[PDB]
């Protein structure tokens, strides 16, 4: 009888004013907003529409505007405060998990770095493909027997893709591979969120 | 096979010393009690009762003693910091929620308002109306699949029994409304909160 | 669908470096060991296993190294801010609960005290049997409809057995009665980890 819950470990693309935990966390999609995107309102939303539609709860949303999966941000700082490797402990208690994010790994110019499976040492994770190994594999063992999926946003570089989608099918998590997101201001629209949305239950009938 | 959790929106009457997140939050009910009441242990509650007897969990009570459903409070105080709008966010995780409010609104003299179901200013949320679609409108959206109950109190004036009412029909929310609970120092007593449990039940079977 | 959380309200035995809320409770098993173990990975301890094998959800683990039942340490000292008495109420939201406590009374030396099962003062308290039946009095309460079991370690004096076992019956707990469980620095080793997960299931099993 009791609803499957899902919480959401993402980036600007995820953010809703309102929506986050912690409340300090960066937020991109303002009820009011603030850059030029027709988005204003939590319901327009990929995940609140996926969630509502889907007949699941909302658990907990920790999502940080600009973040990136390994430590290092935009113009070479240091993002450990912020990064999903900092922030995927604190999801509650879900039965799913999302993961969205590289983008702005992508964007930032983030070292992509070597596949490394262990070992992870605190140089290791200011470059991509060790903070994303390190990020499924701390993931799986925190939330055991939790469904995980990574979302892989479209129009990224082919190096990130393929990181991406390398690492995923080696910890045998689901990589939801977007296409053709409409955009505005590089974030998705009502259009592109809806499509995000339909997209994952296109993969979830599939699988 | 997972039982379903409850989370409680409340005030006074869903309050019990202990029981209350965050744990900062104003007290009616005491183990050895500082009100006139018979009600001494959390197993006399409303909500304790109805969970424990109709195979539930409790997920989040949040309840505090006095607060208004608006930011208008007794003798025109802002009550802003307790309002059931503030603290509407931070009910945890669950699959049902009990909202049980706006006895304090009827006794403080919070003003009416208008009925307003879009575009609520900070100014609108110091009125009744208002403040009351402000919160379900904002927790259908918060908490999506979660059952939603309003529970109103028995004897309160009949502007707000037909002002909850109304706002409840609007957002197709369920609302349960109590009668005769027998009370001491305004407040359910044992039978009362006994009461309140079994009307639930009622509700729910029907 | 949705599948049923645990929460662990434990000591040093259920402890693991990253896993403990709140994040400032003591920790006995690290990454890199800091005591001589065997134990390296969280996913070779006894909660984990048992957690992640009989297909469950990880809800809170809320274990504190070297934690007593009652409010009475070692050398006679204060543990009112570390106890499981105090700790009870923060363990989310579960639906089973494993009480793993009592071997850090047994060895500090705490007051065994008198059986008392209502009209506990902050004096009972400092004393086992009174603190033992005000956990699992206050908890049944806390947690209605939660299944609580409560773990008993080998090797504890007789005393504390005997107590455990008869508050238990009072409160109609199930007390998992633990035996032989390999040790290593009087922590258990990964044999030992295996050994009580694989106990656990078997009293699962026989009620």
């Amino acid at each position: 009888q009791s609803l499957k819950s899902i919480s959401i470990l993402g980036d600007s693309y995820s953010t809703f004013e309102g929506y986050l935990q912690p409340d300090t966390n960066s937020i991109w999609y303002y009820v009011s907003p603030r850059q030029q995107t027709d988005v204003t309102s939590v319901k327009q939303t990929w995940w609140h529409k996926f969630i509502k539609e889907n007949n699941y709860r909302l658990c907990v949303n920790n999502s940080f505007s600009g973040a990136t999966i390994c430590n290092t941000g935009y113009n070479q700082a240091d993002y450990s405060d912020r990064s999903f490797i900092t922030r995927m402990d604190k999801l509650g208690c879900p039965d799913i998990i999302f993961i969205f994010g590289a983008t702005n790994d992508c964007w930032a110019g983030s070292p992509l770095g070597d596949y490394k499976y262990e070992g992870w040492t605190k140089e290791d994770l200011y470059t991509f493909r060790p903070a994303m190994a390190y990020l499924l594999d701390h993931m799986i063992d925190r939330y055991p027997n939790v469904e995980i999926y990574f979302l892989l946003n479209s129009g990224l570089k082919e190096e990130f893709n393929e990181s991406v989608r390398a690492i995923c099918n080696h910890y045998n998590i689901d990589c939801i591979e977007l296409h053709d997101i409409d955009k505005k201001s590089g974030h998705p629209s009502i259009k592109g969120m809806e499509q995000i949305s339909e997209q994952i239950k296109m993969f979830m009938r599939k699988t």
